[PDB]
């Protein structure tokens, strides 16, 4: 009986197994955007992703993950509310059963039909599994995406969901380019939060993207075949694997932008 997205296993029941669920800087939130407060010593962020190695793309029963060569600065993300660098390790999304839901975070309460999450790791600690354990750890990017037109840099990942339907399934991935996915404006909301999944630690330092990049319908449709159960289960296809906004508490959304 582990942590899912389903009836019983769902979000409202992590709590139980992760306490920190219901801890003090927990993510997502939903982004007020007239309360957010401008800040002007935020720098513009550096993402430097020409040399990005991407290796490998797993389906691990939540979502499916990109996997980078993390063992050299050859992804990074800089500047921004950032210390010191971030080195890309994976990305991946969560989506919804229809267009109107699938984001974890929200703005002013409006909903996505998807996220893109880039995760970082603080270079100062050294790896991934040691990051976790500060409150510095990670950056994660985010990226909202909306339903019109394509997104030609998406498509390499779409076509490979077929290799990889079913939970451990795996598949080779090289030489993707992930500034393929970014929209054209930089411009952020920052704050301090957690991972969205279990086991929700309070390691992130969260830039959101204002703009939201377009996908096709038939793009997210494909996200949408994909499974949570293992390969000879029954069918349980994966979508709404997002975790809802939790409560702002003693903290300040800032925006790079006016
Ligand atoms: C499960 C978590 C510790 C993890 C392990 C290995 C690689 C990535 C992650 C991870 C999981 C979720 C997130 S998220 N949803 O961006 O907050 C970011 C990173
Ligand atoms: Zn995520």
């Amino acid at each position: 009986h582990h942590w899912g997205y389903g009836k019983h296993n769902g979000p409202e029941h992590w709590h139980k197994d992760f306490p920190i669920a219901k801890g003090e800087r927990q993510s997502p939130v939903d982004i007020d955007t007239h309360t957010a407060k401008y800040d002007p010593s935020l720098k513009p962020l550096s993402v430097s992703y020409d040399q990005a190695t991407s290796l490998r793309i797993l389906n691990n029963g939540h979502a499916f993950n990109v996997e980078f060569d993390d063992s050299q600065d050859k992804a990074v993300l800089k500047g921004g509310p950032l210390d010191g660098t971030y080195r890309l390790i994976q990305f991946h999304f969560h989506w919804g059963s229809l267009d109107g839901q699938g984001s974890e975070h929200t703005v002013d309460k409006k909903k996505y039909a998807a996220e893109l999450h880039l995760v970082h790791w603080n270079t100062k600690y050294g790896d991934f599994g040691k990051a976790v354990q500060q409150p510095d750890g990670l950056a994660v990017l985010g990226i909202f995406l909306k339903v019109g037109s394509a997104k030609p840099g998406l498509q390499k990942v779409v076509d490979v969901l077929d290799s990889i339907k079913t939970k451990g399934k795996s598949a080779d991935f090289t030489n993707f380019d992930p500034r393929g996915l970014l929209p054209e404006s930089l411009d952020y909301w920052t704050y301090p939060g957690s991972l969205t999944t279990p086991p929700l630690l309070e390691c992130v330092t969260w830039i959101v993207l204002k703009e939201p990049i377009s996908v096709s319908s038939e793009q997210v449709l494909k996200f949408r075949k994909l499974n949570f159960n293992g390969e000879g289960e029954p069918e349980e296809l994966m979508v709404d694997n997002w975790r809802p906004a939790q409560p702002l508490k003693n903290r300040q959304i800032k925006a790079s932008f006016k």
